[PDB]
Parts: structure tokens; C-alpha cells; sequence
């Protein structure tokens, strides 16, 4: 009866994130790491550990999978953006990744992390060149005014998914010049499954300003149908 | 330009539920309802509308899909519950279904629906025989305390998913008896996927009090590995 | 030894029906019913028993699986039929279900079941209110010529599958009214596979009197492309 | 309004067989046969006709598909049957096939086909060497003690599917010597689905006289779990 | 141990296997004779590798059953008096073509061409209407050396070296109207790897060849590679 | 026209494509800017060929994202001083490996061995820490001649010729405990085509090499071919 004295957490705290913001190399349970080559044909063919979010960049966790990394790579190489914003930080491995990548492409880029809870960031202070954190609430649209200094072209990425359509209208009006991206990750397929009528009306409300970039918008499951930018249709 | 003059409801509110608690029948957009038989083989084979949650019961939207209904039908026939508690209510279609089914079966059952927002419920007052609504909070257990003098057997069903494991602890200590069910719809495969270490330990904390019922636990994707009892 | 001493029942008698018209709850063999929770993840994920026809309604077996039940629910709620005729009966599970469901909806509806052999039926006689059995050979236009005048709207369901296109020509001329359904369960995808030319033409012969109802024709594997109704 | 002046054949007579015993080549309806190579990539990737049973041997229809043919080709090469009995005939395509293939392999084999209705047979009277058609009723078992005693080894194939287990009980007692095959095409997977208890128990009756030949029993979809032989 | 052996390049056996001779499959992890009393406990998988299991009369067959069915229909329609196969390996398909044309009553001459014939397993006694020819591919003169052959003619590429030039020569010097030129296996791969070059090269033959859509989509090995001469 | 053209052998492009230089994809059947008011009508597929559409800093990449992710992890764990690609093509892999070791801060040299370094597309300025070498995969003297590099080292085989002989050489004269010998793409094909000989050949290295199960199942290019030293 271990339950009778336990206080249990709401496991929803870990929705789509996992339990620990820091990376740990996967650990084999039902097999040796070194398999005998004389019994090579008998060796189990499955992954060996959970395939939920096993990705990393330099000892930091990555919530963007390799297919998403390939898309953002092409997008960065093409646009050569001076600014990449990120609503939703979590552990910050995405922030660091964008920074490292741009550095090697020779793009002078500023990466910006806005979140209401920056406590879980895992980047060391001694590895923060061209990265800026920003405490803020999504619901509050005035969180976003103070990033009207940054240069163009610009990529705005929504990994937070709250008050998102109001944030999209705020950006369109006050932020995005021609060519800039507004990308919503993960959620467009769910909103459209759960709310076809309202979703189509809201998305279509931006028919005069944004468009879906078809070169990138079907190239990874995380970005599926959610990559937009300020360009004429 | 229609984006500026409009202001946007948050679509997260319609998550796993939909835009509207009232039932509306599907409507065809890209094909006539009445396909002519002389061109019978040209007719599209796909369903012709959203497969999201198109199910109903007597004009009330039903979130439990036909496979889950089959499972619960068998559970009711086998266990003949005196009480069905539904945590999380939405449109009330589950409540009216559970009541109608126990009525044709001859079982004397009270259905109970607990939820913080009951405004979405579509059951008319006139059809509430053996159904009781209850407005309360998950995060405090006082909600449930009051009226733990219901007859058994009992089936408790979590459709709210807040403070779930505490509510289950409370349930074993105060409500449940041998043969009663505690059922976690939908969530378990996700909680395991995302927090496996923590979930495993938590579920196994209940090893001396609850067990997974293997006759029902693999029979529906909504009840997948969440049918517990005793 | 055992083989010489037996008479062997022909197994085609049980085609798509099972060995026993009475219901029995499925039984686990390779696992305990109450899996311990400290090994929750170790538990097997498959069903644990045959998926053939394990469906029931109040202790009666159901040959229409849950998805078909959903389609018939919507159709009953929309049309509010006065009569439902089932061609082929077996255990009566559907009959009971149809009557019970119309009762719950407040639809005054008589349910009629027709079969050559009504000995399999399992409905307790004290539970036949608004259910009528007719004994009679399906492949005989006589059986339907002898039926009384029923109330409309009506749903006519073919679960027998013998001499079916003649029965349908009779239905169109003598029974069906605007809005009424002639449903063929199970059989149409097979008839199309084995006889595409003859089937296409035969079905096409009813182009001015029946149409495929597209709201329900693709909503279930059992009713798939077999939901028809009068006019348009 | 063509339905009122039509003669409706029973489509069930075509089950698993088709409309016409005679072969006719498949035909394209929605594309040219000669696709131009300057639009090669635009060309469709799908078969272009019904994939139910488009197989032939020398202008005769073959109900046995290529995978099943491959299994029989090997079984013949290994066993070198002196006799092949095919219970159930239709167009006689597999009869001709069996005779033709055994002839090419240098096997001295007699192909026998039994059926109630031999009218459909499409084999010319002239091309009938080493092939005997018997009249037969699967209900009466002195139809098979109407065997002139043929040579061994012997393959016995069931394509008729009536009174099958009794015809099997008979085969063991009067025909099958060490190594002879009794094959049931098509039915076994469906019988296990519908009557798992009886099927398991009936087959289990023959444990001391027949075994399932695992070299071939998993090798095609039509012979699936249906290939058996004498002893072990 | 590894310190001793000289290692053969395994690329030698690509798409072919280690041994041109046929040997029947052998079960490793089950009895060949499965007891009927535990019939449902029997494993459902093939029980041996499925790389290239097929045979004709004790010779390996690299063309699988679906491919044989297409060639069977082609041969029966077209009635070729010459079948050329560029690339030979074990000779299985060579003997199959000859045997099929023989029971079809067609007067066909099957020709086999290869730089290495040492792997050909056809017995010299079973060689009638078959000619082996040992020449290199990229040298087009190999082919001039025998356009004495009768028509209709089916030319088959199983070697895949310098294929388009060989097709050019064939179009000009060999193929009368109706004749086939088939590329097995490779065209899907060439389109995947070099889509611009492949399309342009295939389109360069638009007034002389077409894709035969009756056979081009009917097997995975022939897939989009069955071409024939349209009148010019 | 065809009789004019001399046709290149498409096998030259096998596994690589026609152009070592990167060009981004373009759409044919859709606009790049899809209008949001038609968002649900937009096509769902990629829009271009998904053969080898990957890149690094304007250079082609043959290793796909999942493979990249396995090499990322490996590099971070192993901190290799020397990485050796056996086969170069366009050099994309070389540049990535060098760039990646640089952002991780690892002091690494990258060597690229190939008979043909002509297709290499790395600009002269960006060659810091990237030594190239001409040589044949038939000399084991090609590999000695490469001066002694620091360890830990990884050895990737992307040429696949005389590989097992090259593996024996590396174990004895080059590889220390924990160094890697990785064979890309090829092992699953060599075990399908030659199961017996591959089983025996790999088996010989049991005392000096293991399979690294942390990485061996994590991508389809590396599938079952990542090795190092110390098992059982
Ligand atoms: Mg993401
Ligand atoms: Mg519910
Ligand atoms: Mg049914
Ligand atoms: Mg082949
Ligand atoms: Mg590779």
C-alpha cells in the first residue's frame, strides 16, 4: 500500500516534454551493448529504448527531430535571417542549435528565447553568445513590443500554442516585413481536426498577408501545414 | 484584412471535444447524397466527412466511440453496477447513454456526473431520471467526499484527467469495494510515453489494491490499458 | 482411432454465424484476468480471444458489429421508421436490438423477422413486444406476397442473400415508398468482385427507382455500398 | 426502367469462380494500351483491370494463382505423383495444367477430376490425354469407392468443400499410403474463424494419420494451413 | 579466424545468390511434419528466407510467379518465334521459355547471351531450341551476328550494361512492329536516381516504342519496363 | 531522336544522382505561396523527389537526417581525433563531419579516400582540417601510406569493394580498442543475397569486433553495420 502515503504529481506537467530537461544517453535494458558477431543474425532489430524524444545537440536535449532540423537548415541557408525568435524555450537546446548553425553558415544572427518559465533552461552562462532570454506571458501582447529592435529577415516560431492567433495578428501588423516567416509547430493539424470551421476562418483571415510556403510545409511532421510567411499568394 | 477586426477564441478550449456540444448531423460537400446506380462503381469510397467524433445517442453527441460502447455494454451486463460515476461531463451524452442502457438491462443504476463547468450539458431537465449533476473541482477532494453513500457495485470513470492519481488514491481509501472499477480513459498511453519512469512507479504503488482487467483493457483504443478494478 | 468413430458435421453450416446461437462471454486462456500493476508494462497488448463475432446486446449475440450499429442508430433517428423488416434472423439479436432502440427513441415501430428456420432464435418469449416472426422460405416470392400491409417509413434489410435481386424488384413494385431503405448487408462487394459485369447491369436496372445513400453507404464495412433507398 | 423486364440469375453461383468458364483476355477502359514514352512518368501505376482472377494456362482460365502454382510445381518435383485427384472441376484449367506440368517433368501421372456438373469443362476432347472426368456426388461416398485403384504416390485436392471431413476420413481408410497428400484449398482459414472449437477438434482427430507439411503449408494464400499428408 | 582467409567480394553474388544450382529449402526451427493436435500452435511465417526460392524442373528461376504469369500471357498472345535473353546466369528462364513455347505449340527459338556461361546448369540433353552465345555487352557487334532470326521476337534485358545504346541498335536493326524490348528490374531505379536523364533518353524513343500497359503494371520485376515497337 | 544520340550508362549515377552540385528543389504542380483561404485544399505530399534531397551549407549530403543524428551522438560520445570516409563523391559528408567536430570543440582531422576525387565540390578556402587522398580499394598499401593518425578514430566504408579484406587490415594494423569500423548500406543486402558466406565472414571477427547496439538499429543506412571491439 505505497499509494496510501504518496502524494502524486499531475503527469500532465510532462505533456510532450518528458520528466527531466537535461539530456541522458539512452540506456539498454534487455541486451548487451556489444553483440557477438558470431551470433550476429540473432541480434534484436528494434531500437532498444523508447523512441519518444531521444534527440540532442551537444549534451542538450532537442525537441525538434532530424526531419525538422533538415527543414530549418534549408530555410536558414536560403533566407539568411538576421533574427530568429522562439516562443517556448523549455531546455533551450533549440536556441543553441539555431545559434550554432547560423554561426557556421556565416549569418550574423540573434536568437531570442521568450517564455513564462525560464527555470528549466540548460544552456551554461559561458555559452550564450547571441542568445537572449526574456521573461514574459503570451496572453500579454506587450511582452512582444520590446523585440521591435531586431533586424530582418526574421523567423518567428510558436512552440507555446496559447493566444497564438492574437500573437499572429500582432506580428503581421508590427513586426514582419516581406519574406519573414511565422511558423506554428505541432498544433495546426490538431486545431483543424478538433475545430475545422473556426480554424479555417481564422487562418483564412490572413489571406491578404500570410501564405503557406509549400517548399517547406510538407517536409516534416512537426511543421506539417504550419509554415507561413509574409508573401503574396 | 479580416484578421484585425476579428478577435480569436482559443482553440485549445475545443481540444478533444469540438466546437459545439450540440449534435449536428454530417453534411456532404463534394458529392450528392443520392448516387445514381447506373454509375454505382464510380462513387467515391471514402467517408465524405470528418471522422473526428461523428457519433450520437438520441440526438446528443457521444464522445465514446462504438468500440468503447461495446466494451461498456459488456461491463454493465456482467457487473450490473448500482452506480456509475462520470468525472468530466461535457455534453451529457455519456450520462444519458449509461442510464438508458442500465434501464433496458433491468439494472437499478444511478448515473452521476461531476464537473466544474456544467454549462455545456444538453440533457433536458425532463429526461434526468436516475441522473444527478454535481458541480465541483478535481484539485480538491471535498467534491467527491460528499455522497460516498451510493450503492455498489460502482464504476468510476475519469474523463477529466486532472489530479488523477490523487483521486484514485482517495477512491481506493474511501469509495471503492471489491469488484468496483476505476477507469482512466485516453490518457494512460500518453502518460507512459511521456513520463515512463514516474508513471510506472505510480501505477505500481497501487499493486496491492488495483489490477488491470485484461478482459476489457485491450478491447477499445479509448480504454487502452486503463481499465482497473478492485 | 478417433477419426473412424465419428460422423463429421459439415462446417459450412456455420458460415459466418458461429457454432452456437447462444451467447457466452469470451474466456482468457494464455493470461490471468487481473494483471498485477507493478508489471503493468509487461502485459500483452492483443485482444486475448477471437475477434470473429464477440458482440452482444443484453446477453444475446449480435452479428452487426459496433460500427454497423452506429450507422443504424443515425438512420433510425433520422427516418423514424414505423416498420423494420429483417430478412434472415438467426438468433434474434438484431431483432431485439432494433425494437429496444426504437423504444428508447420514442419511435412506435414494429420489427419483423423472416426466416426458413426460426429454431435458432434466442429471444425469451416474454420479450417479444413489437417483434413478429414469419416462418417461410426466402427464395420464394410467395413469402413476401403473403405479408400484410406495413406502416411507413420502412427499412428492409437483406441478411439472407438468396434470390436477392428478384426480391428487390418485388420490393420496388409492392412495398417501398419514397424515403424507404433497401439495405443489402455484406454481400455486394463480393458480388461485384466475382461478377462485375452482371452485377453492374443488374444494379443499374434500378437507376430510376433506387439510389445509393452516400451518408451511410461508406460508414461501415458490413453495409459498405449496400445502402439503398427510393427516388433520386 | 430496365429492372421490370430482366431475368435475374443468382450471382451466388459465381462465387469464387466468375461469370464465364471460358477465358477472355483482360481489357483496358481508361487508357491506351500503347502509352507514349514522352509522357512515361505521367502513366498510371495501377493494374488497369479487375485483379480477382485474371490467370490462364494456354487459353484456359486458372483459378490457382501464381503463388499456389509455385507450391504445386515443387510438390510435384519432389513427390513425383503417379496420380492427381482434383475434387471439384469448373473449367478444367488446373486439370490441364497438372497434366501438362507432369508431362514436362517426365512424370507418368494420371490426372482425375470429379464433379457434379462437368458441363463447364473447357478442355477440348482432343487435348484430353491422361485426363479422366468422373461424375460424382460429394454426399455419397461410394462415388469414391467408384475408384479404379490408381497408382501412388497420390495427391488428393479438395476444391468442392462439402462433406469434407468425412471425405477425409474415407481417404485415410482407403487411399492414402505413406507420403500421399490431402490438400484443402481456401476453406481452412475460414472454418477456424467460424467454428474454432469444432475445427480444432475435428482436425485433432487425425493426429495419428495426418500431419501438416510445413515446407508448403505457409507458402501461398490459397493453400494456407491446408496441406497435409500421411504419417507423423 | 579472420587472420587467415582471403575474402571474396560479396558483390559477386548481387541479386543472384551464392550458388547457381538449385537446392530445396530446409526448415531450421520447426519439424517438417506438424502434429494436427497442436495445429493452431504452428508458426505462420514462411520458415526460410524468401530471397529467390523459385524453380523450374530443378533449375533455379530468378523470375518470380507474377513475372511468369505476364510472360505466359505475352507468349500466348504474341507467339514469338525468337526469345532473346541478354544475360543468362543459371539458364532457368531459358529452359522455361522453351518449355512454355513447346506446350503452347509455338515454334520458338530461345537464345541466351552472356560474357560468362560457366554458371549454366541446363543439361546438354535438354538443350533443343536453345542457343547459348558467349559475348560481351558494350560491343554492339555481338548482336548484329544474329538478326537472321524469325519474328515475332521478344528481346529481354537482364544484364543492364550499356542498355540504352543496346536499345537503339535493337530499334534500328532488329525489331519489326509488334516485337518487344523489356528491361527487367532496373527502370524504377534509374528514374529514382537520374530522373532528368532517364526521362529524356526514354522520350528519345517516342516514335518507335511505347509502354505496353496491359503487362507493364502486372509484376514488380517487369514494372514500367515492358516496351514494344509501334508501326514505323 | 535516338539513332543520333550516344547514351550514357545510367549505372554511373546509381546511388548518387546525376549532379554532385546541390540545386534546391522546385515545384511543378503547385505555387510556392499557397493562399490561406484555400488551406485545406492544398496538396499533402512533398512536391519533389525525395531521393537524396539533403544538404549542408550549399553542399549535397548523402547521409539522411536519421544517420546524421546517429553520427552526431557518436561523435559526442567518442570525441574522435580522426574520421576516415572510404569514398567521397561530393564531399558533403567530409565538410559536415569537420564542421560538427568544430562546434563540439573536438580536435579532429577528416580524411577522404577515393579513386576519383574529381566530383568533389568543396571550395579551396573551406578545406581546413580536410585531407584528401587518391587510391584504389584493391591495395592495402593505399591505407598504410596514409600516415599514422591519432585516436579514437572512426572508419566509414562508403565504397563497398574488397571490404572484408579491408576490415582485416584495419583491425590488425590500425584499429585500437573502441575505434569504429562502420559499413554503410550494404550489410542487409549481403545477408539477403549471401546469408551463409556473410554469416561466416563476419563471424571470423568475433574475437576482435562487436556490433554497437546503441547505434546499430538507429538508422536504415547504418542498419546493422556499426562495429568496434569487446563482446560476449
Ligand atoms: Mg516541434
Ligand atoms: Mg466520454
Ligand atoms: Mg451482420
Ligand atoms: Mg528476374
Ligand atoms: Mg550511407
Amino acid at each position: 500500500n505505497d499509494y496510501s502515503r504518496q502524494n502524486f504529481l499531475d503527469l500532465n506537467l510532462f505533456r510532450g516534454l518528458g520528466e527531466d530537461p537535461a539530456y541522458h544517453p539512452p540506456v539498454l535494458t534487455d541486451r548487451p551493448r556489444d553483440w557477438p558477431l558470431d551470433r550476429w543474425a540473432e541480434a534484436p532489430r528494434d531500437l532498444g529504448y523508447s523512441d519518444f524524444s531521444p534527440y540532442q545537440w551537444r549534451g542538450l536535449r532537442m525537441l525538434k527531430d532530424p526531419d525538422t532540423q533538415a527543414v530549418y537548415h534549408d530555410m536558414l541557408w536560403e533566407l539568411r535571417p538576421r533574427t530568429i525568435v522562439e516562443l517556448g524555450v523549455y531546455n533551450g537546446g533549440s536556441l543553441a542549435w539555431f545559434r550554432d548553425l547560423t554561426k557556421i553558415m556565416g549569418i550574423d544572427c540573434q536568437v531570442i528565447g521568450i517564455d513564462r518559465d525560464l527555470s528549466r533552461c540548460q544552456i551554461p552562462a559561458s555559452d550564450m553568445e547571441n542568445i537572449t532570454l526574456h521573461q514574459g506571458d503570451c496572453s500579454d501582447l506587450t511582452t512582444f513590443e520590446h523585440l521591435r529592435e531586431m533586424a530582418h529577415p526574421l523567423i518567428f516560431i510558436d512552440d507555446a500554442h496559447a493566444n497564438t492567433f492574437n500573437i499572429m495578428k500582432w506580428a503581421v501588423d508590427h513586426l514582419l516585413e516581406e519574406g519573414d516567416y511565422f511558423i506554428i509547430e505541432d498544433m495546426i493539424p490538431y486545431w483543424y481536426r478538433y475545430a475545422p470551421q473556426l480554424f479555417s476562418e481564422y487562418l483564412g483571415a490572413f489571406r491578404d498577408v500570410l501564405s503557406m510556403d509549400m517548399l517547406y510545409a510538407n517536409a516534416s511532421s512537426q511543421l506539417d501545414r504550419g509554415v507561413l510567411r509574409r508573401v503574396a499568394a
